[PDB]
């Protein structure tokens, strides 16, 4: 078969992966399954938030019509806002039943609000609020519902009156999960949305003392000749998805606060993760320029948060692919290798399967919402900046970023 151009390849990857969020969505709610080989019943909130962004990409790419996409979006936001769908202080659980809306505990004491998952949902919903701007009954109602959900999200409750934010709260276990959200990981957007709230905002000191002070925050060390501003030391920044989940709507290009240049952060982390793979210090089969990218995913021995400090021989396609706006030539090189060389075993119904290990000759049988979503959306951000422009246009997001001391080309 003749080679696809880069534009053709990108479009095929987006279109095939889009099936996960459109055709494979729960029919009652429009929410995304956590994985293709799990419950029939489980919907994931953070992943569904990526799905919301995937729907906007799909309309713009002509995978569905605007009327179809709006209809689906209305189904989603109606389900999430329904009084019979479980919520806690305006937040949802990590998992819920995709037909009934009842919480499914993620672990024994994690059976209430998950504000990181809910923040990823709001990242998508605020983009959707800024996209569905037509004066017609469906889109008027989409915006109304989203604005009410946004105004009802009680960010400051999750501070317990302290200078930091907590990940969970439960009606049955209160604050027992006791997990402070400390930087620099995937949760940046939680503090930005907290600062942006028109109704339950956090104090600035919550960001500066809670998020911005941790062994895993200021880094500044050099790895393979590259300075990494922030993130885990031993992990050389950590799993690569830390450059994806909060930066689907939040555009890191020209984004700066008193701690970092976020464009530098995302590029440094991506190139270090790649350099680790090229170095291949553990000698795994196939690690290289064509085959790089370590992040959390399924694995031949089970799920793990793979990274240069936890390298188990598993390459995970969402790592390189979703980092496309940060190192496009290198991500396109990995994309083409995954499709053209590994495609007979890695490519299937919903795109690239979750992960593979060439040393153990293993290819994941699964697809995961949280790995598939960023592939669709970050490809689009690279090609047109679509989701970035929508999210960064929201006037509360702009207020929040200013409160926290950010500068950006979107601000002024």
């Amino acid at each position: 078969e003749k080679q696809l151009s880069d534009d053709e390849l990108m479009t095929l990857v987006q279109k095939q992966t889009f099936r996960y969020f459109w055709d494979f969505a729960h029919p009652e709610s429009g929410l995304a399954h956590e994985r293709s080989n799990g419950g029939a019943e489980t919907a994931t909130i953070g992943g569904s938030g990526f799905g919301v962004m995937a729907i906007i990409v799909g309309i713009e790419r002509g995978f569905v019509t605007r009327e179809q996409g709006a209809e689906r979006m209305l189904k989603i936001v109606r389900f999430l806002s329904d009084k019979n769908t479980d919520s806690y202080h305006g937040m949802w659980a990590h998992w819920m039943n995709g037909k009934t809306g009842k919480t499914i505990p993620f672990s024994r004491k994690d059976d209430g609000a998950d504000i990181v998952e809910s923040a990823f949902m709001f990242e998508g919903l605020l983009a959707a609020h800024q996209y569905f701007t037509k004066d017609n009954p469906t889109e008027n109602r989409i915006r109304g519902i989203i604005n009410n959900l946004w105004r009802q999200a009680e960010w400051n409750f999750f501070t317990q009156g302290q200078d930091v934010m907590y990940w969970h709260w439960s009606p049955n276990n209160g604050w027992a999960m006791n997990h402070q959200i400390k930087g620099h990981n995937e949760c940046h957007i939680v503090y930005i949305l907290g600062a942006s709230s028109p109704t339950y905002p956090i104090a600035e000191s919550v960001y500066h003392k809670g998020w911005a002070n941790a062994n895993t925050f200021l880094n500044g060390r050099e790895y393979y000749g590259i300075k990494l501003p922030l993130g885990n030391n031993h992990g050389k920044g950590g799993p690569l998805f830390f450059t994806h989940y909060s930066y689907m709507g939040l555009d890191p290009r020209g984004l700066k606060d008193r701690y970092a240049d976020y464009e530098e952060q995302m590029k440094a982390h991506t190139l270090i993760n790649r350099a680790y793979c090229i170095d291949n210090p553990k000698g795994y089969k196939g690690y290289g320029e064509k085959c790089w990218g370590l992040t959390a995913s399924d694995g031949d021995k089970g799920y793990s948060a793979h990274s240069p400090g936890n390298d188990r021989g598993v390459i995970t396609p969402t790592a390189a692919l979703s980092s496309i706006p940060y190192a496009p030539e290198y991500s396109l090189e990995a994309m083409r290798y995954f499709y053209e060389e590994l495609g007979d075993r890695l490519w299937g119904e919903y795109g690239f399967k979750d992960a593979f290990n060439l040393t153990e000759n293993w290819f994941a049988p699964s697809y995961l919402a949280i790995d598939q979503g960023p592939i669709i959306v970050m490809i689009e951000n690279y090609r047109t900046g679509l989701i970035w422009k929508l999210f960064m246009s929201h006037p509360d997001v702009q207020k929040g970023l200013r409160r926290l001391g950010f500068t950006s080309p979107y601000l002024n």
